[PDB]
């Protein structure tokens, strides 16, 4: 597809066996959901640094549906208010920002 | 331009006669320098809100040159860690998404 930008980009994803709305964000590294449950093993990583830590689960090749298009990636889990599809994600389905 | 998402996407501006360096940001409503001196009257503004609030000054109508491309817009100026260039102006300059 083509997302324009005069609203916020939201989109539905696929994740774990469920729906989820989340974020398009060009600014972000990572792709980081609410509290999701995942396959695999995880381990804790300490995200962000501007102003202090959060501390997230970190799961790795994670099959993810991004508007119809398949990605595998990391995915991290914690208490974010926001969910977002970071570059991580972006670049396996092939998303480019076009003027 | 066509920008991949491998990297953080950041591009030179052109701003209040200076050149900056700005990340392309579709998770941003707004776009945001640090300390930049604009033409016009400013009006203090509270940004944010998720765990406090920021005050910067918010010019309008303010011209920029976004990697050759003409926008006007508002820009907020005020002691963000990172230059950002939010929807406001990705809209003017006819930003999408494309995958
Ligand atoms: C990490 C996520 C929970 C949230 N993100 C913002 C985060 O990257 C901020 C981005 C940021 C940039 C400049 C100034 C303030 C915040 N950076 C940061 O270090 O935040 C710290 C705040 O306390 C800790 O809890 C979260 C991470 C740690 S994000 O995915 O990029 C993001 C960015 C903007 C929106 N609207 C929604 C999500
Ligand atoms: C407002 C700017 C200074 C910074 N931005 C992040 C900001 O939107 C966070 C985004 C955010 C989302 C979820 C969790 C944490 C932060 N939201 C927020 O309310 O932050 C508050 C933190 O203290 C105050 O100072 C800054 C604004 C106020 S941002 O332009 O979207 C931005 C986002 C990510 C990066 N890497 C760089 C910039």
């Amino acid at each position: 597809p083509q997302i324009t930008l005069w609203k916020r980009p939201i989109v539905t994803i696929k994740v774990g066996g469920q729906l989820r709305e989340a974020l398009i964000n060009t600014g972000a590294d990572d792709t980081i959901f609410e509290e999701i449950s995942l396959p695999g093993r995880w381990k804790p990583k300490l995200i962000g640094g501007i102003g202090g830590f959060m501390k997230v689960r970190q799961y790795d090749q994670i099959p993810i549906e991004i508007a119809g298009h398949k990605a595998i990636g990391t995915v991290l889990v914690g208490p974010t208010p926001i969910n977002v599809i970071g570059r991580n994600m972006l670049t396996q389905i092939g998303a480019t920002l076009n003027f």
